């Protein structure tokens, strides 16, 4: 009877040691994870799609402007020609 | 009765250990759903909507100014003709 | 004395278990403060400040060129008059 109890205590102590090692590993893993407070949220961050769309609108206007300037320069050259 | 008491304590201990093992299994799954520090952007690397809006606005104002100058010039040229 | 020794081992085991339970409780709280993979924006979707700054600078250079062309044209028109 006593021997059987001793063997159960042995198994329990082994299980506990294993659990302690699991916990030690878990703590290390947690320390590698990012905190919610330190990570910029989707709400806060600009997406490539959004930026691309607004950049495209600007680019089209710049292209329009460049064409207008070229046309104007040609008109002026025509006006000033002898 | 001494042996019986020890057995009852062992029963409760084993139940507690089993519960802890199940908790640990659940924790490991939860950890796997969390983002690693190494896999995210470092503080202030990424562009915010506020910053982008401000930057775009400055460019937009300049473009609008330019378009106004062009319209005026086109009118001046039409008058010169 | 055999019984006494077992009883002492049980005392230590119960103390160890209580300590482990407290550790687990703390770990669960710590995990709840960590960011989820599902809630973090992907590399595919995000823009960096460096990338944006470079693109904005290229636009600024084009605007500077445009302004020089406009200024020149305004001067040409003033001369024509």
């Amino acid at each position: 009877g006593m021997k059987q109890i001793e063997m159960k205590i042995e198994e329990i102590l082994s299980k506990i040691y294993h659990i302690e090692n699991e916990i030690a590993r878990i703590k290390k893993l947690i320390n590698l994870k990012a905190n919610k407070a330190d990570v910029a949220t989707k709400d806060q961050l600009a997406t490539k799609t959004e930026i691309n769309s607004q950049m495209k609108q600007i680019e089209w206007k710049i292209e329009e402007i460049l064409s207008k300037i070229y046309h104007i320069e040609n008109e002026i050259a025509r006006i000033k020609k002898l």
